[PDB]
C-alpha cells in the first residue's frame, strides 16, 4: 500500500506498517510510506519526508510493527530482531530508533505507556533524545548513550554514536539492564508495543530504506 495521510496504515498478518504523523501540528512539512514485501519471516518499507519549523519536536515516527502477546517483562524469554537499514540524504535532524511501550495496566493505550524503551540505531544533526544522559554503557556488543527524561511517561533511551546499518540483537538484553542497574520494575510491566522507524524533527527531503525488518516477543 501507499501511506500519505497522517494516520494512514497497513497490515498483512504479523506485521503492520505507519505512516504516523502524530507531530506534524508542530512545523510544515509532508511524508509517504510505502511497503515493499510482506510475510511471516519479515517486512520490508520505505518512507520519504521533509519537515521544516518547530526544530526541537519530532514531526513523525513511520515505523514497522510486530504483532505480539502481552506478557509482564519478567515471563519474556526472548525479543530477537534484526534490522538492514539505509538513508539516502543524511544532511537532516533525525534519528533511526526501535521505540518499546510497558505498562502496568494491560489495557493501556498502545502509543504510550508507564516506560518507554529507545533504542537509537542513528543519530542525525543536533537532535537529542529525551531528557538528559546519564552514562555511557555496553550492550550486547555496542557502547550506548543512556538518556533518561520524562514525567508521567518514563523514557529509557539507548544511542549509538555511529549510524548501525545493520543490526542484530536482542532487546531484553535492553530490558535486563534497565531491571539489573536502574530498578526497572519489570515483574509488573506488561510489554505492550514494539516498533522500528524514524523520527524526523528538520531537513529532506530524506528516504529511509528498511530493506528488511524481524522481530518476535518470546
Amino acid at each position: 500500500q501507499t501511506l500519505c495521510d497522517q494516520y494512514a496504515t497497513y497490515s498483512n498478518g504479523r506485521y503492520t506498517v505507519y505512516n504516523n504523523l502524530w507531530g506534524k501540528s508542530s512545523g510544515s512539512g509532508s511524508q509517504c510510506t510505502y511497503v515493499d514485501s510482506i510475510s511471516n519471516s519479515g517486512v520490508a518499507w520505505h518512507t520519504t519526508w521533509t519537515w521544516s519549523g518547530g526544530d526541537n519536536q519530532v514531526k513523525s515516527y513511520a515505523n514497522s510493527q510486530v504483532s505480539l502477546t502481552k506478557k509482564l517483562v519478567s515471563q519474556i524469554s526472548s525479543i530477537p530482531t534484526t534490522v538492514q537499514w539505509s538513508y539516502d540524504n543524511t544532511n537532516t535532524r533525525a534519528d533511526v530508533a526501535y521505540d518499546l511501550f510497558t505498562a502496568a495496566d494491560i489495557n493501556h493505550v498502545t502509543y504510550s505507556g508507564d516506560y518507554e524503551l529507545m533504542i537509537w540505531l542513528a543519530r542525525y544533526g543536533s537532535v537529542q533524545p529525551i531528557g538528559s544522559q546519564i552514562d555511557s554503557v555496553n550492550i550486547g556488543g555496542h557502547t550506548w548513550e543512556l538518556w533518561y527524561g520524562g514525567s508521567t511517561q518514563k523514557t529509557y533511551s539507548f544511542v549509538s554514536a555511529t549510524p548501525i546499518t545493520s543490526f542484530s540483537g536482542d532487546v531484553m538484553d535492553f530490558w535486563d539492564y534497565l531491571t539489573s542497574r536502574h530498578g526497572y520494575p519489570a515483574s509488573s510491566q506488561y510489554l505492550i508495543n514494539m516498533q522500528f522507524g524514524t523520527e524526523p524533527f528538520t531537513g529532506g527531503p530524506a528516504t529511509l530504506r528498511v530493506s528488511q525488518w524481524t522481530a518476535s516477543v518470546n
